[PDB]
């Protein structure tokens, strides 16, 4: 037998691997950067938010970076979730802009 149906452990690996969209707002209103990362989705927002900063390659201080989800209005603050444990697939825009600290 062995199904990869049966409540995961034994069924999905990580062969889905869809591009998501990120637009980088930066903080400085100097422009947007439109970022194209292949994501499998069992990766965690952690992972994304720092292939951000090395796409871009930017000498500016990242004070306080994270994902903003433009269909939801929300803050991606749950790195240590997945983003298919989020929900954020490529059926949704992604913006990446710094929350600028406190």
């Amino acid at each position: 037998g062995i199904d990869p149906f049966t409540m995961l452990s034994s069924g999905d690996l990580t062969s889905a691997s869809w591009e998501l969209v990120v637009r980088v707002d930066h903080a400085n209103g100097e422009q947007q950067t439109e970022i194209t990362l292949r994501v499998s989705g069992d990766l965690h927002i952690g992972g994304v938010m720092l292939k951000l900063v090395e796409q871009m390659n930017i000498a500016q201080d990242w004070s306080d970076y994270a994902l903003w989800w433009e269909q939801k209005r929300c803050w991606l603050l749950k790195t240590h979730w997945t983003l298919d444990k989020c929900g954020v697939q490529a059926d949704a825009n992604l913006l990446f802009t710094p929350q600028h600290k406190m």
